[PDB]
């Protein structure tokens, strides 16, 4: 799908390692990953279904690209999981959120979430949730998200 | 497998409906859910697998029962969905989610025992974290389970 300003949005794909695993890093630790390895992710990513006419697709990893050279400048995923309560209802998850370096501050971080979100109502998500620091409430607030609770977590 | 006082903890089943219904509902609306539509999301729950490479076989939902064997009723139960990602060297992270204690079986200590469990499932199966949410009033709880701080749950409806 198309964006403003020359960029667009896709799903990922296998030739995406380098430039995907580069604006990762931004997030944290991506470490070696090496070309086969990302074409069976990639390929669990594009075979993985929930299930529900609607083909609902358990990741939905999208990058946002600069047309101009193919570039990506971002990439955010959303995982559907399907539960008992609400009938039974779908509840999406945005995770890995990140805006390449050299793109930053071009508005692309909340244009990733609104898709995201998109993505997740369409399937029929009677809620999505996302974890985040403190100093980004704000930002996530702007993007029409709430405080909902704490994340806890056990490494 | 089997836990202490009469009590056991295996994987959900199509015959658990009503009382997971029942014990859910203290979570919050349940809803209702054909017996029918309850076998295909067992059946999805059952099947749904877990990208590996090799030979141990992850499941991507994990949705347990605490079970009182003197009745067969069940005390309790909670999920841990797992995911693969890509960072962490295409790493593993667990999420726990859906917890609830039956109302006669709570102050009996099954909450922090289901936890553990679900905790074990994923770092049994490599999870490099195991992460949810909770409300403020249970950090206290989150925290004697082994679990810290790490952040804020957004969500939008």
């Amino acid at each position: 799908m198309s964006l403003p300003d020359g960029f667009y949005i896709r799903r990922m794909e296998e030739g995406d390692l380098e430039q995907v695993t580069e604006t990762l890093k931004v997030l944290t630790t991506v470490g070696t990953i090496t070309p086969e390895s990302f074409c069976k992710l990639i390929k669990y990513w594009n075979e993985a279904t929930v299930w529900n006419d609607k083909k609902i697709m358990q990741y939905n990893p999208m990058v946002i690209v600069d047309k101009r050279t193919e570039t990506v400048a971002a990439t955010g995923n959303i995982i559907i999981e399907r539960k008992i309560i609400h009938e039974l209802g779908l509840c999406g998850h945005i995770e890995d959120i990140a805006v390449n370096s050299k793109y930053q501050g071009q508005g692309l971080g909340k244009l990733l979430i609104d898709q995201l979100v998109t993505i997740g109502f369409d399937y029929g998500c009677y809620k999505i949730i996302l974890d985040c620091d403190e100093k980004n409430v704000k930002f996530y607030e702007k993007c029409g998200f709430s405080n909902a609770g704490v994340e806890m977590q056990i490494r």
